[PDB]
Parts: structure tokens; C-alpha cells; sequence
């Protein structure tokens, strides 16, 4: 909406690729998320002129909720930082949440266990597990209207070795000669609007298995797999933004790991 200031920075190089190691766009060209992709610089102050914020939600059931210090005080250290944040912690034991120090323009709200609320607080939504830990930055180069991120286990895999939900009887059912990536069901967001279309044809399909006395190999992340197979997401962020390095090490091709899992 608002211009630009002056800013200083190194003049994009036409003839030199960003990566020349992985795929940096979508055959329906959404950009896919690397680091060396992006100029955070020009994103912040995009977004900042905005006054853009962003809600991130997290559920934490019984045992889980010994998670929320170390995720609530990383994502401090590097979620979307400078920029306003409204954590929604969905728990079923409210008095067990953490009173974790918050950075000014970031505030959390724990919902023990209305989609509207979300509309008029929030700008975009970012929908994670808790048993994570951010270990280097997630920033705005993320938002986009509809997100999904590649499995950090089969980011390099064919299509045909996806764990996608291969019974015709289920809705989320996705056959050998469809799909683009595997998406992780633990790390996808988008705008207010878009997140809550897929959570409501999520919630629907899952019904609808569930009448036919049937669910999904993968449940939740397998519904999202067939989702965003028929709603491309307008932007993928790559395997630095959920990894497990214990399971996975540290290959070449990511410079950064940024959202982990927590051993
Ligand atoms: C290519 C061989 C697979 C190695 C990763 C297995 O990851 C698991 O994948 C299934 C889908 O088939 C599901 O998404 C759970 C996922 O496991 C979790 O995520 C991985 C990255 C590790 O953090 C595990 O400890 C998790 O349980
Ligand atoms: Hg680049
Ligand atoms: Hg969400
Ligand atoms: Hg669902
Ligand atoms: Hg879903």
C-alpha cells in the first residue's frame, strides 16, 4: 500500500541464480522458501508498514505442556521478531502455562479445551506443534495468503514413496501419479481466511471418513496433503523451517535450521 523509503542493499543479480542446488519456485510459481532467497530487510519493512500481525497457535494436551517454556521463550528469541505477535495456546491444563517474558507488541492467550475472534485480531495465522524449539530466525518471509512446508524426511523423495493416503474409500485419498510435495502437518499457516477454509474442509473430510468407518494413514497431515494438492499454497517454505536434526543430521543444502524438533 505505502511506499517504500530509500534503502541500501545489494543489487539482485539477473544472471546469477539464488541457489543453484534446489528449486527456489513452483511450477505454479510460488516462490519456495531457502535461505539466500530473500532480503529479510525489505520483507520487514513491507510488512511493518502494515503494522502487521501475526498469531501463532499451539496446542498443548496433558504430558505436552511441558513444552510450552522452551517453545514460548525460542519464539521470542526468533519468531517474527519486530513485528507484532498474539500467541494462542490451546491447553486443557490452563494453569500449567508457563509465565514466559514477552517482548513489547507480543501478548499470548491460553484457550482451555471462535474462528471470528481470530478475524479481528490477527492478519495471518501460523499453526505449529509445541515439542519444537526455534533455533534460528522465522520471519515474515513466510506470510503469504496460504503456506504449506516440505517434510524434512521427504523433501527428496518421488512422488510415489510420499506417505500419502492411498485408499480410494478415504477422502484424502491422493493416487501414485498425483502430488507435488509432502507437506508436514505440523507447520503450515496463511491469512485468517485461508487457514480457517482449510481447517473447515479438513474438519469436513475427516467426518465424513469417519462415517465411512475409516481414517486417513496419516490423519490430520494426510488431509492436508490432498488440500493443498487441490489448493496450491502460494508460497512453500522449505525443510529449514521444521527439521529434526537428530534423526536427519545437517545436509549441505540447508544453511539454516530454524525450527526444530525437541529430543
Ligand atoms: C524417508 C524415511 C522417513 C523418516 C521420517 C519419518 O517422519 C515421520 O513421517 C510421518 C509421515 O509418514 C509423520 O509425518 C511423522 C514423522 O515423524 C515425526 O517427524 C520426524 C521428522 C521426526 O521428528 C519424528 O521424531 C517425528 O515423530
Ligand atoms: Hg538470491
Ligand atoms: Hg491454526
Ligand atoms: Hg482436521
Ligand atoms: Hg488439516
Amino acid at each position: 500500500m505505502v511506499s517504500l523509503p530509500r534503502m541500501v542493499y545489494p543489487q539482485p543479480k539477473v544472471l546469477t541464480p539464488c541457489r543453484k542446488d534446489v528449486l527456489v519456485v513452483t511450477p505454479w510459481l510460488a516462490p519456495i522458501v531457502w535461505e539466500g532467497t530473500f532480503n529479510i530487510d525489505i520483507l520487514n519493512e513491507q510488512f511493518r508498514l502494515q503494522n502487521t500481525t501475526i498469531g501463532l497457535t499451539v496446542f498443548a494436551i496433558k504430558k505436552y505442556v511441558a513444552f510450552l517454556k522452551l517453545f514460548l521463550e525460542t519464539a521470542e528469541k526468533h519468531f517474527m521478531v519486530g513485528h507484532r505477535v498474539h500467541y494462542y495456546v490451546f491447553t486443557d491444563q490452563p494453569a500449567a502455562v508457563p509465565r514466559v517474558t514477552l517482548g513489547t507488541g507480543r501478548q499470548l492467550s491460553v484457550l482451555e479445551v471462535c474462528e471470528r475472534r481470530f478475524l479481528s485480531e490477527v492478519d495471518y495465522l501460523v499453526c505449529v506443534d509445541v515439542d519444537m524449539e526455534f533455533r534460528d530466525h522465522v520471519g515474515v518471509e513466510i506470510l503469504t495468503p496460504l503456506f504449506g512446508t516440505l517434510h524434512p524426511g521427504f523433501y527428496g523423495s518421488s512422488r510415489e514413496a510420499f506417505t500419502y493416503e492411498r485408499r480410494p474409500q478415504s477422502q484424502a485419498y491422493i493416487p501414485k501419479d498425483e502430488g507435488d510435495f509432502y507437506y508436514l502437518g505440523g507447520f503450515f499457516g496463511g491469512s485468517v481466511q485461508e487457514v480457517q477454509r482449510l481447517t473447515r474442509a479438513c474438519h469436513q473430510a475427516m467426518m465424513v471418513d469417519q462415517a465411512n468407518g475409516i481414517e486417513a494413514v496419516w490423519h490430520d497431515e494426510s488431509h492436508l496433503n490432498k488440500y493443498l494438492l487441490r489448493h496450491k499454497p502460494t508460497k512453500v517454505l522449505s525443510p529449514e523451517y521444521l527439521w529434526d536434526q537428530q534423526l536427519l543430521g545437517w545436509p549441505a543444502v540447508l544453511r539454516k535450521l530454524r525450527f526444530t524438533a525437541v529430543p
